[PDB]
């Protein structure tokens, strides 16, 4: 299937395209709402811009996709390949990614001129595997990473404000500037770097955590 | 016997008994009483500033109100010694001068309402010794025993504790967020309430 039917059938009303190959498809600007492609393949797909508002995308791959600036609001993305694709700037507000794979991805980006993150408020990211992702200025105000996999995740300058990040593991994770005000740590594995670096005004913590805390600006024990 | 009011300014009068003396508003400015026996003698409100006072032995002795502002105590036995109201350090418009206290032991002293600005307490033991209302502003209090003692209403602004020793001490969580503390020992108790200090609900 190509572009020139894949918009035919969007424009008589297909809503049905689950499984359907769809590797390396130019849908540059392309509007596609609350259509099922689940389990799809979009292997290396050009999604740059692409409104994808609340469509149904379980178990769907999508690594090394191109989808910065693509609006994903409420899309249910549960389980969904995501290894090393472009969100830098898309707009994820709300999408279910719940047990998704999200590492080496591309979520936020510094350039000279200032920072651009993809928008997560309140997204679901439960058991998610952030492993190595860049998320530079991205804005996951609200969301939940419940025991989510932020091993070696880039975080500098994001907004983690009132995020549940209970049983994550932030090993190896870079926290420069990064804000965790009103955020929920408790059972989470962070380096002692975090405890120096992330702004915790309000975050909620264990008694194992806090004595770390204060171990991490050289308290003796 | 009793000596209260007499003027000895620059006078040596280093290792003198002078045991349960009555020096009451004696000035003592720059009087040198090096390893001077003075333990449980009258020294309210006695200007000793300047004095050179290492080594003395001065336990129990009542030092309310003295003024003690660029004394040098290095190593003075002041355990259980009355300290309250004393003046041992003074910001004055071009610096701090304070008065030193380093390796002195004030095991249960009492400096209730002590101002200790600038004061140079590194290493001193101050074991169970009472701090309310003190002024620390800017005091060098590095290595210094402060177990069991009670800092509780004391300014800190700009004091240094590091490699302090503040197992068991009380103090105010405004404490935890304006003193140094590179290396310092503290409880469980106090660990959780210096991460309370800055924010961290539990």
């Amino acid at each position: 299937m190509n572009v020139g039917e894949i918009l035919r059938h969007y424009a008589a009303g297909k809503r049905n395209f689950q499984h359907i190959n769809l590797q390396e498809i130019e849908l540059t600007n392309a509007s596609l709402t609350g259509a099922d492609l689940s389990y799809a393949n979009l292997h290396h797909a050009n999604l740059s811009r692409a409104n994808l508002r609340s469509a149904d995308l379980r178990n769907a791959n999508l690594s090394h996709a191109n989808l910065s600036g693509a609006n994903l609001e409420e899309a249910n993305l549960e389980a969904a390949n995501l290894r090393g694709a472009n969100l830098v700037g898309a707009n994820l507000s709300g999408a279910d990614l719940q047990e998704a794979n999200l590492t080496q991805a591309m979520l936020g980006q510094t350039y000279p001129w200032g920072t651009v993150g993809a928008d997560l408020s309140d997204a679901n990211l439960e058991q998610a595997d952030l492993a190595g992702a860049q998320l530079v200025g991205a804005v996951l105000d609200g969301a939940n990473l419940h025991g989510a996999n932020l091993n070696n995740a880039n975080l500098d300058n994001a907004m983690l404000t009132r995020a549940n990040l209970e049983q994550a593991d932030l090993s190896g994770a870079r926290t420069t500037g990064a804000r965790l005000d009103d955020a929920d740590l408790r059972g989470a594995t962070v380096d002692p770097v975090l405890w120096r670096t992330a702004s915790l005004v309000g975050a909620r913590v264990d008694v194992d955590q806090a004595v770390a805390f204060a171990a991490a600006h050289g308290l003796c024990l």
